[PDB]
Formats: C-alpha cells, sequence, structure tokens
C-alpha cells in the first residue's frame, strides 16, 4: 500500500504532465497521496495563472465576515458577523492596518504558536465565498474555471443527467482568518490556488481516520452534538494541534505559499488559517473514485448547514433515502 503513514505529499509536475488534470490526480492517487487527505502541487516554472495582479482592487466583497470566537484558545467556535461591503483595495488597506496586520515573527512555526495562543482574542474579517475567478482565460492548464463539472462526472459514471452548475470561489484573507474543521459538501474533492499574498497554514486528518476526529468533536462540543448528528457541516468548530495530539488524533500540517495548489481528497477533514493579506481561489470537483464517498456522506438536516442549489441533485440521486429529511433542512 502506498503512503501507509498518510503523509502529505508534494508534487512537482513537468509542463507536459500539467496538461491533463484528471490524469495527474489519478497519478497522485497511484502514489498514495489521498491517504493524507491533502496534497501540495507546485506548478512547473513555465506556468502562470495570469500576467499580473495589479488590477484587482475594484473587485467587491459584498459581505465581509467578522469571525468572532467563543471558547478556549485550543477549543472554540466562531460565528460570522456580516459587515458592510468593501472593495478588495479597501480590504487590503484594512488587513495592513495596525489593528489587523500580521505581528512580527521569526518563522512559520513562531507565527503558528502566536495564532493558537491568541486567535480567540481578536475578530479578523474574511472576504469568503465570492463567486468568480482570477485565472486568465488563456491559461489552459489547471485553470479552476475550466475544469470538468461534477454534474458531467455523475452523468458519465452513473448515466443520469442532472441540473446544476459548478463555479469557483474567491477568498480574500487577513491575519488570523480561519477555516473551521470540515470535509467538502458531499465529501467532494477541493482544489485551492493561492494567487497572491501571505501564506495559508493547513491541518488535515487522513480520510481513514475521519471518524476519530468526529468522535472527539462530539466530546468537545457537546451541546452542538445534541443539536445535530453532523454538526461539523456547520463549519464553525476549531480544535488546535496541541489538543489533537493530547487526544491521539492522527493529523498532519503544511503551509501553502503563493503560487501553489492544494488538493483535498474525499472525506479529508481540514482546517487552517491565513498569515496575512492574501487571495485564494477554490472549487469542488469529482472523479470516479469519489462516487462511493458521495453515497456515504453525512448530512446535516437541522437547518444550519444551508448549501448551494447544485447539492440537491447529488443527494437526490446518490442518497434517495436521506433526501426528504435533508431537503426539509434546506427549507
Ligand atoms: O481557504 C479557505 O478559507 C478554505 N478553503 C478550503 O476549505 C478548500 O479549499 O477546501
Ligand atoms: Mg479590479
Ligand atoms: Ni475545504
Ligand atoms: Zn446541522
Amino acid at each position: 500500500a502506498q503512503n501507509p503513514n498518510c503523509n502529505i505529499m508534494i508534487f512537482h509536475p513537468t509542463k507536459e504532465e500539467f496538461n491533463d488534470f484528471d490524469k495527474y490526480i489519478a497519478y497522485m492517487e497511484s502514489q498514495g497521496a489521498h491517504r493524507a487527505g491533502l496534497a501540495k502541487i507546485i506548478p512547473p516554472k513555465e506556468w502562470k495563472a495570469r500576467e499580473t495582479y495589479d488590477n484587482i482592487s475594484e473587485i467587491l466583497i459584498a459581505t465581509p465576515l467578522q469571525q468572532v470566537a467563543s471558547g478556549r484558545a485550543g477549543v472554540f467556535t466562531q460565528y460570522h458577523k456580516k459587515k458592510k461591503a468593501m472593495t478588495v483595495g479597501e480590504y487590503r488597506h484594512l488587513a495592513n492596518s495596525k489593528k489587523y496586520q500580521t505581528p512580527p515573527h521569526q518563522n512559520f512555526e513562531d507565527l503558528e504558536r502566536k495564532y493558537w495562543k491568541n486567535r480567540i482574542y481578536n475578530s479578523p474579517i474574511y472576504g469568503a465565498d465570492i463567486s468568480g475567478s482570477l485565472f486568465d482565460e488563456n491559461t489552459k492548464q489547471w485553470n479552476l474555471g475550466h475544469l470538468g463539472t461534477i454534474q458531467d462526472l455523475l452523468e458519465k459514471e452513473c448515466g443520469v443527467v442532472i441540473e446544476g452548475v459548478n463555479t469557483p470561489y474567491l477568498y480574500f484573507g487577513m491575519w488570523k482568518t480561519t477555516f473551521a474543521w470540515h470535509t467538502e459538501d458531499m465529501d467532494l474533492y477541493s482544489i485551492n490556488y493561492l494567487h497572491l499574498g501571505e501564506p495559508k497554514t493547513w491541518y488535515v486528518v487522513p480520510p481513514e481516520h475521519g471518524q476519530r476526529l468526529e468522535r472527539l468533536a462530539r466530546e468537545l462540543f457537546p451541546g452542538s452534538s445534541r443539536g445535530c448528528g453532523a454538526f461539523l457541516r456547520h463549519k464553525v468548530a476549531l480544535i488546535s494541534p496541541t489538543v489533537l495530539k493530547e487526544n491521539g488524533i492522527p493529523f498532519n500540517r503544511i503551509t501553502q505559499e503563493a503560487g501553489e495548489f492544494m488538493v483535498t481528497f474525499p472525506y479529508g477533514y481540514h482546517a487552517g488559517f491565513n498569515h496575512g493579506f492574501n487571495c485564494a481561489e477554490a472549487i469542488n470537483f469529482a472523479t470516479p473514485r469519489w462516487i462511493d464517498y458521495g453515497k456515504m456522506a453525512s448530512q446535516c438536516s437541522c437547518g444550519e448547514a444551508r448549501v448551494t442549489f447544485s447539492m440537491d441533485a447529488f443527494v437526490r440521486i446518490l442518497q434517495p433515502e436521506r433526501y426528504d429529511l435533508w431537503k426539509r433542512g434546506q427549507d
């Protein structure tokens, strides 16, 4: 069995290997990359996402989200308070202000220590989940707006044509902005490109160990667990690496820098934080290997998770027994 320790693997495809996206995902899986839940892909040196980032300041962040924490430094939840709209140029100025800027630090490990010590005492503002793309239309390789759609994959594998669309999302971050422990909708893959700015630190649990994380989360967030049998779908809970290690949960960590892709694999729980002002683009995708994970994905039906239009068909076709309850939670 390849990669039996479930380490995060880093790949360096050549320009020739960068042509066929599906083929390269299958290659990484042949080497056991999915066992980690997360992989890094460094693009060939010849490649670029677009010519420059000099003209992005007028993008609008319609609903910036202030991420307010509750709990203790290593075990906390966050809620999102909506703020007034602002442009990317306004948000970048805010991120660089004395109130929000990255503190002085020695290295990524020092900054990580400072994040876990101090995150809860601040409320950073995240420009998340903005429909759009920063890839040039002329970029033919690993262009996250030009991927095969998940609806087309389901149709190819299973023979059933479904409604829905699959487009990318932009994320504008600042120091301490945080992504809570989660798997993707329907336990899909994700791909994330860090277009510019400061790094993103990731934590990940191997897919084969995801239920260990879920059992710890039920213990640590006992009211939330009574409220919902899949409350990690709410995307609000944080658990630090120190707490994971104290409780014997297998995990790994890695820092993504500008110009690098990350792929999350089906049922790979992940969480993390941004180092400073940055912009990322991410989208969900599927492969044949995903179908069995889609069929078994948990679902929130309490009303909290609320998701896109396109998830309806995935539930309806892959999980018909669950459909009626889940749809009630959507309405
Ligand atoms: O970058 C972020 O805030 C969150 N991204 C992801 O969870 C992802 O790409 O799957
Ligand atoms: Mg602009
Ligand atoms: Ni994700
Ligand atoms: Zn729920």
